[PDB]
């Protein structure tokens, strides 16, 4: 049903859907007018003015159908946390690495076309279906907004004492302190997202609250009481590096986006590592062609060089050789 691709299984307010006229598989979505602040047509607005860049999903059609207006999207495979899950919860070094690299080219397109993503979690970063399944996409513009004005690059003037969104979790600090978001804390919660990736937790996530507000307030309390070097704490000097400068930044500072992006290049090329676009669910996948705790340990043993991992309880900064006899140990 709907104009005029067929909605079909529930992938709600998202659902699997079909084009008639091709046969293109199409994730569509449609919001509830009006009730509550429904926003999509300006989310649909925003890729629109977005689109053209790589690992920018493409609008097909957007219009009101029937009662509901209704957004279409080619179909973009599963999440950055769906393929977490798929790998226990923990990302190799390489994969991590890799990921971080392309998320900085799609952020810093995005702060290039002056908007701002001003979510951005796991769930906010999907691979792809086919060809297109190496690259990596960005969703969910709803909360995004532009920080720059267009001809005249101005950046929007300061503000405070407003709410956060959305997601405490990867949330920046002075999100958490009610000050208007800019470059600096899409950045930042990018650094809390490849932590996420690499311990495979955070330290403020799994708390106790009897509301949202003193929810939001003990991660709040959390944060702050965390050091930079204590949440890297099984990590490279590239991984404190990325948290402090982002954390430095000033509200009207633009970030030196190459400066981060070589940042963990050469942490890669210190570790040998190489934009293979093989990840860990990738080889994983492979290894079981042929629990999944029997798998991982296999597929260790036929790539050696690929799979090195944070080690729980280690207050350490591991240097690149040394993360590098991981490689012999398999
Ligand atoms: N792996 C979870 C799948 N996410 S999904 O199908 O609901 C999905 C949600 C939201 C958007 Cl914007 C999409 C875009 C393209 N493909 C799937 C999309």
């Amino acid at each position: 049903v709907g104009r005029k691709f067929r909605i079909g299984r529930k992938i709600g307010d998202i659902y699997h859907g079909t084009n008639l006229i091709s046969g293109e598989e199409v994730a569509i979505r449609l919001e509830s007018i009006r009730s509550r602040h429904p926003q999509l047509d300006y989310e649909s607005r925003v890729y629109r003015y977005l689109s053209g860049g790589v690992g920018i999903p493409f609008i097909r059609w957007f219009g009101r159908e029937g009662e509901y207006n209704a957004m279409v999207i080619d179909l973009l495979g599963p999440s950055l946390e769906d393929l977490f899950n798929y790998c226990h919860r923990r990302f190799s070094f390489k994969t991590v690495i890799m990921l971080a690299l392309q998320m900085f080219c799609r952020i810093q397109y995005i702060h290039g076309r002056s908007f701002i993503h001003r979510d951005i979690k796991p769930d906010n970063f999907l691979m792809g279906v086919g060809r297109r399944g190496s690259t990596v996409h960005v969703i969910d513009f709803g909360l995004s907004k532009k920080y720059r004005d267009f001809n005249t690059h101005r950046h929007i003037p300061y503000r405070e004492n407003k709410s956060l969104t959305g997601t405490a979790r990867y949330a920046s600090v002075n999100t958490h302190l009610g000050i208007e978001q800019s470059r600096r804390d899409d950045l930042e919660s990018l650094g809390y997202v490849l932590i996420y990736f690499c311990k495979g937790s955070l330290p403020w996530q799994g708390l106790k609250a009897t509301t949202k507000k003193q929810k939001y307030d003990r991660i709040m309390e959390k944060k702050l009481n965390v050091s930079v070097e204590t949440l890297c704490s099984g990590l490279p000097l590239e991984f404190q590096e990325y948290m402090a400068y982002c954390k430095n930044l000033k509200f009207d500072e633009k970030p030196d986006y190459l400066f981060l992006a070589r940042l963990f290049k050469d942490l890669s090329i210190k570790l040998e590592y190489h934009n293979d676009h093989l990840f860990d669910w990738t080889m994983l996948r492979y290894t079981k062609a042929m629990t999944f705790n029997k798998i991982k340990l296999l597929a260790m043993k036929k790539f050696p060089t690929h799979f090195h991992y944070y080690k729980n309880e280690d207050k350490h900064n591991p240097s690149p050789e040394e993360i590098k006899q991981q490689t012999i140990l398999n």
